[PDB]
């Protein structure tokens, strides 16, 4: 014999505290965070609009940076065959963009407003657009097996667009998500919850959601260390083990 913490180790699931098991029996709630549980987490370039020297002159800025955003649209100016031309008095602005100079040329690379995501500048004129999307995870929720494993509440929390969580959502058959959401707002929405009668079980990873998963019930971190926070880390990193957990 062994454990229980062993046996829960053998499967993919670290128990960062034994008063866990009591209190997942009470859980009503599952709430998802969709970027890192429902998706990879990896963004890809789905479209650029511009020529090949507009691709090269953002292309030669974003090498700089380690932002997602940056290595996505480092990786598919080379596929497109992209030489990386060289930058001075470069300037990644945290939480906005970045910027540096090519040829006396200024170039910035940030958010765009209305149907893009992210826009290029030279010398203050919009010149060229990328869209940028993530990954959905290969296998899909048996959801209804949660909504079989007791009348479990599913609700996904999104800080993307209404269509982009919409279409998601449509495409796995939960009727409740809420779109735009700041980490402030996601706090905002799980203290109401609770406030009138819901036991929240929510899984999330490290980012705009460890506010969030200290306030849960009984919190799920993904295994992409001192994961802080969570009741239970899954190593595994497959949603299919907990989804066997919840059974019991
Ligand atoms: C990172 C990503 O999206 P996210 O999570 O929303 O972005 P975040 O990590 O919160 O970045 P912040 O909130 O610090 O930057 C604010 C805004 O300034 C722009 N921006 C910021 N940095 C840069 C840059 N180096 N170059 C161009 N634009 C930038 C950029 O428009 C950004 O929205 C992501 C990550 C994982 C999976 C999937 C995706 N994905 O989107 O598919």
């Amino acid at each position: 014999a062994l454990s229980l913490y062993e046996k829960m180790l053998h499967k993919g699931m670290i128990i960062k505290n034994s008063n866990v098991y009591e209190k997942i029996k009470e859980i009503d709630t599952i709430i998802f965070n969709k970027t890192g549980t429902l998706t990879y987490g990896t963004p890809i370039v789905t479209q650029f609009i511009g020529d090949s020297l507009s691709l090269a002159y953002a292309a030669s800025v974003e090498a700089l940076s380690s932002h997602p955003i940056a290595k996505a649209i480092v990786k598919y100016a080379k596929e497109q065959g992209v030489k990386i031309l060289e930058v001075k008095d470069f300037k990644e602005i945290s939480g906005i963009g970045v910027r540096g100079k090519i040829s006396d040329k200024i170039i910035e690379v940030k958010k765009a407003e209305n149907n893009n995501d992210i826009a290029v500048y030279i010398n203050g004129e919009p010149i060229a657009s990328f869209n940028i999307s993530d990954v959905p995870r290969p296998n899909l929720k048996d959801y209804l097996e949660k909504l079989k494993n007791e009348g479990l509440k599913i609700i996904i929390l999104s800080g993307d667009k209404e269509d982009k969580v919409k279409e998601l959502s449509k495409e796995l058959n939960i009727q409740e998500y809420y779109s735009n959401l700041s980490p402030e707002d996601k706090v905002r929405i799980i203290e109401k919850l609770k406030q009138n009668g819901n036991k929240v079980l929510m899984i999330g990873d490290g980012v705009n959601d460890a506010a969030a998963l200290a306030l849960a019930d009984v919190s799920v971190a993904m295994g992409n260390i001192s994961k802080n926070v969570a009741d239970i880390i899954l190593v595994s990193n497959d949603i299919g083990t907990l989804l066997g957990l919840i059974k019991n």
